């Protein structure tokens, strides 16, 4: 008998032995952390009973892999099992409303991360169940990495599935352990060379994978596009280390014309983009401290040849530049609170801090009061009580959904729950309840629009958030032109006038981070 | 080393020796004489086109606003005067006289034909609409339309692969070396046109893309589809007031999908058509060689046998030799006594319904085309009526039974290719209007009739060829989709068997 024999693990003392040996454990969620009721009769006696017919069928592969949603899918199993789709929507409603946590599993994952291990969850869920199961369950907090089909456009057992979660995570393959209870995801993960674990209803299965053999994707194509990029964005910066800027009317710039009057794109991208070569950051910082409408440490959106008559200095250029200055060292902290207080003074009469220094121009912005709220957890202002009613316009606008019709300035909903992510993630102390219902929202937005720039947003915040958003990432490389730059993008409008601002320099800048950050 | 030639007489010896001629058309059909400008920016149109963003556009990749936006800016030029540059550069282009006479002389002589060129979308629909050699290409392959260019070898490898090209007798005329140099690679005989001369290489052809997944696809799509109708023979249809029929509940009460397919896609395996010509034959709403839509199950009191389901039956019946012209006429001449006031062949046997449709009345035409009834005077106003919607454009509307534009532009073209003396004058604004709408909606079904139409009229449309494919579902079905309504109560009717026909006729007719 040449078959590997799997060593039977009966008590919990025995699977911590072996789980403590590995650096790394990869999770899967279906019956290992969660498990449901799949039969649901219904009002409705034609069709199937058993939602194991619709999960099998290989439409719900499509399903999976985030190709159709749910809707979609329904309307095919409809047809291919003479079913009503209302009776098959029912059937999975149910079935999802009766997941619950494995107990065992879940206090096993919480142990792991308490022992600092690598965890990883890997697991085939559609995009919208994949939501709920994050709004819903309260273990993803134990993942350092969370790999899920529908973002990935890729399913178990596909091994290309593996080779990415080892590419993406620099997983040491001698040192992970695989946690599943179907043979055949176990068998394509111990072909990598990771150790394998069957999870069975009385036992486990232990196999331990000596492996060392090496490791069979898109990745040459991804480095010359890259290089392309990176190329193209340092070229025009060096030329025109003072961001250019083009108006229209439309968000996608068509037919616009050369503005180039205006610091606050400089700003964005010495903001945003982190691998910029050094001598380009100090041409743009240069253009930032030179900047005509700096006044005491307040600046204006528009150079002075270009400022309208009567247009103050504003606090969403004010902030983002500050907290730039503050970061970089050409700042004190002393020097910028007096600047702060004055915000503190721009509040209105619901108490919300405001978008311009001048009382007779009063506005609010959700994304301008992100960036300010950015500012005052950055110098130490984060406890001050002025700053409760601007936190709470902010996380009102989140969870209201507000944010999909955008903000006055910012028109594109993923723009906000960017900017949103920097302040959540790096300040993460104060801003606790935001994290579950952005990363929800962020989930539910995956793929639902073309712009590079907002696929780039997305692929940013989530991956920010432990979340890997490959999909969006595969569709952001299908539209990079031949010159190495993206498509120029209208990122902020003057509201009144309906005028869209943006560069090709934007959308390359968050471009080439979305690229980096999930390289 | 090329042999270089300055005689007519010559050269018309070196291409007779050939039975494939493929043309570029720059320089070799049309050449242009380049009007100044203090505006700021550059001058001349040969800074864009060199421009790698130029090559997305001719990829089709962009179209023409987008890439302007760009170049407006790498070139710090207002697009404005990018655009007006362009525009007056394509206008200014005129036809080569001497080449479009070869070129008229090859076509009458029986040559096979192609056209291979780089041009972006929008600039061949105009050049489409502005010259009259077109029709001397037996294919027409356009670098907007196959999302590659040349001088990449994939380009020809597509050539000679789609065109079933024998490049032993093949010779490429172009005046641009690469392009020739490439196509010498492939085995074919090169001729370079200069202003002067031609320089012609001869060389020893003859010798042997996605081709494995394309092949996978459509063997998995033709697994679906005879399962479904080896299943159900009488196509099965769901209904609901949405084109993507979310929500829809089973119906498969009318006879009508059942004609569509049998009709539309041609490599239906014999058992599968015979037990589908059953289902027409015995369908019970049939009265003396009348068809009704519905079931009489299903059908609405005093709801009356129609033209439509009428006409598609009768013509594939007559062309399965089922039925004889002499058994068809006298129904087609009930046809020719249903015309309205402003004459206009209307939709149902029956006065009180007064309805007209130009899908209905393209399909009329082509039982009456098919039967011999072309020339009756009767069909004048009919006639002149599908032209009209055509040529108005108000086809983009949709018809009463049919909302989606791409239908009108595919039953037009099976009627404006089977009789092509009696259309001569459809076939340009047909194939226009397709060209334009090139890649234009994401619905598989459409994607699929835009290709099939393009086909027939000598374009090879790939571009919604490889969209097409990545809507196929893991089963080999594409999704349902609802291909005519009962307009009154906004119901469309539709099925993944419907769907998945087309497609696969989309791929059989590109293979
Ligand atoms: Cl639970
Ligand atoms: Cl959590
Ligand atoms: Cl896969
Ligand atoms: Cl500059
Ligand atoms: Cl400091
Ligand atoms: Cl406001
Ligand atoms: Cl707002
Ligand atoms: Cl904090
Ligand atoms: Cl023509
Ligand atoms: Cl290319
Ligand atoms: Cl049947
Ligand atoms: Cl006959
Ligand atoms: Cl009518
Ligand atoms: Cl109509
Ligand atoms: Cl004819």
């Amino acid at each position: 008998g040449s078959h590997l024999t799997p060593e039977l693990i009966t008590s919990l003392q025995e699977l911590s032995q072996i789980l403590d040996r590995y650096d790394t454990i990869v999770f899967d969620l279906g019956d290992v952390l969660l498990h449901w009721d799949s039969v649901h009769f219904t009002s409705e006696t034609k069709g199937i009973d058993d939602v194991r017919k619709m999960v099998k069928h290989p439409v719900w592969q499509d399903l999976e892999k985030g190709l159709i949603n749910q809707e979609f899918a329904l309307t095919a199993l409809s047809c291919e099992l003479e079913t009503p789709c209302s009776k098959l929507k029912e059937m999975l409603e149910l079935s999802i409303a009766s997941l619950q946590v494995n107990p065992l599993m879940v206090e096993v994952l919480r142990v792991l991360h308490k022992k600092d291990k690598q965890i990883y969850c890997l697991s085939n869920v559609d995009l919208e169940s994949f939501s709920y199961l994050y709004k819903q369950f309260d273990f993803w907090k134990y993942f350092d990495g969370i790999y899920v089909s529908a973002l990935l456009q890729l399913r178990k057992p596909n091994p290309d599935i593996f080779q990415y979660l080892i590419s993406s995570a620099s997983i040491n393959t001698k040192s992970t352990i695989f946690i599943d209870d179907k043979s055949e995801n176990l068998q394509e993960a111990a072909n990598f060379g990771i150790s394998t674990l069957k999870y069975n209803k009385d036992n486990f299965e232990y196999t331990a994978i000596e492996g060392g053999w090496p490791i069979p994707n898109m990745t040459p194509e991804i480095h010359k596009k890259r290089t392309l990029g990176e190329d193209y964005l340092n070229l025009r910066l060096r030329k025109f280390p003072f961001c250019k800027s083009f108006v229209s009317n439309n968000v996608e710039l068509i037919g616009g014309e050369d503005f180039s009057k205006e610091i606050f794109s400089t700003a964005v991208i010495l903001h945003s983009y982190t691998s910029l070569p050094d001598d380009i950051i100090a041409s743009m910082c240069h253009e930032i401290l030179n900047h005509d409408g700096q006044n005491k440490l307040r600046w204006c959106f528009y150079k002075n040849e270009a400022r309208p008559d009567n247009f103050p200095d504003d606090l969403n250029t004010t902030s983002m530049v500050l907290s730039f200055l503050l970061n970089h060292n050409k700042l004190t902290i002393e020097k910028i609170i007096p600047v702060a207080e004055q915000m503190i003074a721009n509040r209105n009469e619901e108490g919300i801090i405001q978008v311009y220094f001048d009382d007779n121009r009063p506005r609010i912005d959700a994304i301008v009061a992100i960036n300010v709220l950015y500012l005052m957890h950055q110098i130490g202002y984060g406890e001050r009580k002025e700053l409760k009613e601007t936190e709470a316009f902010v996380f009102d606008f989140l969870i209201s959904k507000e944010y999909l019709k955008g903000t006055r300035y910012y028109p594109a909903p993923d723009v906000f729950l960017f900017f949103l992510s920097r302040l959540v993630v790096d300040f993460p102390d104060q801003f606790e309840k935001f994290h579950k219902p952005l990363t929800e929202m962020l989930i539910t937005r995956v793929n639902c629009s073309t712009f590079p720039l907002e696929r780039a947003l997305r692929i940013i915040a989530l991956k920010k958030l432990g979340i890997v958003n490959r999909v969006d990432f595969l569709k952001l490389l299908d539209t990079q032109l031949a010159d190495g730059g993206w498509p120029v993008y209208g990122l902020f409008i003057a509201p009144r006038s309906n005028t869209y601002f943006g560069s090709r320099e934007l959308s390359t800048a968050f471009a080439l981070e979305a690229l980096h950050i999930l390289s």
